[PDB]
């Protein structure tokens, strides 16, 4: 393949969300999408940005013969808190490093006590999941079954469990510099302000000092581009040309129109 | 093929999974699968493991092969879940046994205890809710491999796990729970008798289905010493227990056992 400075469509990168953008919901990428990405990659820079860790993208996008980092110019697991450029790791930080062990424990202890005191129809397990760039917090717990999650969602619609807990956290930890995002049925995310998918754009911008390539056309594709979705900020950011997709078929259609492919 | 047609009559082999059939939380080898399939032409085979089905599916199956196709009996969660020739068997669960209200008393106490607990490190996944138990970790299961090693050494010195088990026994003295401290970072909490011997009810019930009465029940496990989670099923007079150091040792003993 070609170096980034040799791609013919100058100053241009396409960044993709993984789940329901490059891959069907809860499946691996198709060969047709891989073929289209490789064609796109002869024209401009490509990358992905996803919430989950590298291992997850390796399952969804890579194989036993192919490391996912070989398939994209830029890989941004964990919203870009982890990053790869042409297979090489970029320097990174983590949530626990940024907040520190002691403050992290204050946060966790508060959350555990809050959940012990919270009255709910059902409690299960996996109330806090620790990830590299955030925690995920669930009052019922992620071990809730499919049907328990449906029931919690409806209960939460009525009782505002997540909203009241977010507000309680903001009041307990007012100088912690955290953002709270309620998503899906049973949980909300907690991370340092700015550690949404826009975080990855720093790596794209830093390319200027490596190859000299200045990415002024930054296409972003995502399926949760509405307020409150995980793609909302990166979609809305004036640095990107945002493209909202319903799924991978829609992604392919838009890409083919966008680049005459 | 039908259980009543296996030539070695009245005989079943039951295997622990982690460090018996596979390396702990890693994939079965092709040689082991081949040996299991050969064994399966002679007698009934099954596995019994503490973890849920999804774990056994990742260690023993593939995208093309459902783990339930590979064994006559599958007993995830010590047999609180059960499959016979790919079909789910009727079961109970921990939440059914204890009920929501007492479960919340238990979980609230655990959560409050952890909120008060001082440790070098906390992560996530302090309580894991399963069908046959809860698993309780003061550092949390999201602890990395290295953090788990470090916690284990810390716990050896500071008795974090032991003191919390004692605290639970003090708070819930009539709950009919058993506590087992195992591995690096956690302990299990489950109704007394919901150890691996629980699965033997399914083996015994086969008499009313196919008519096969399992009088030779081989069991293979790597934690057959007092306190290990294979101890009860190993020691039970219904089984011929076989203690293994790992999957290589399992293969060696099986080959001797059955001329394979
Ligand atoms: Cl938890
Ligand atoms: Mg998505
Ligand atoms: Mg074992």
């Amino acid at each position: 393949g070609s170096a980034l400075q040799d791609r013919p469509i100058k100053n241009t990168i396409c960044l993709f969300d993984v789940d329901e953008t490059l891959t069907p919901a809860r499946r691996a990428v198709t060969p047709e999408m891989l073929m289209l990405l490789s064609q796109l990659r002869h024209k401009c820079a490509i990358g992905y940005v996803g919430g989950s860790n590298l291992a997850k993208q390796q399952e969804q996008l890579g194989t036993g013969a192919t490391d996912v980092t070989s398939l994209f110019d830029f890989c941004f697991p964990e919203n870009g808190l982890m990053a790869f450029r042409l297979g090489k790791p970029l320097a990174s930080t983590s949530f626990i490093e940024w907040i520190g062990e002691e403050k992290y424990q204050k946060l966790v202890n508060f959350i555990l006590r809050y959940f012990a005191d919270l009255q709910l129809p059902k409690k299960r397990g996996t109330f806090i999941e620790f990830r590299n760039g955030m925690i995920n917090v669930s009052p019922i717990g992620r071990n809730a079954s499919v049907e328990e999650r449906n029931e919690f969602e409806a209960y939460d619609k009525e009782h505002h469990i997540r909203t009241d807990m977010v507000n309680a956290l903001k009041k307990e930890f007012p100088d912690y510099g955290l953002t709270y995002s309620i998503g899906g049925q049973i949980s909300f995310d907690v991370f340092p302000t700015g550690w949404d998918k826009t975080y990855c754009l720093r790596h794209v911008e830093a390319e200027k000092e490596i190859s000299g390539v200045e990415y002024t056309t930054i296409h972003f594709f995502g399926d949760k581009c509405f307020p409150g979705g995980n793609d909302y900020e990166i979609y809305s950011d004036p640095r990107t040309i945002g493209h909202s997709v319903h799924g991978p078929e829609d992604t392919m259609k838009q890409l083919k129109e966008l680049f005459q492919l």
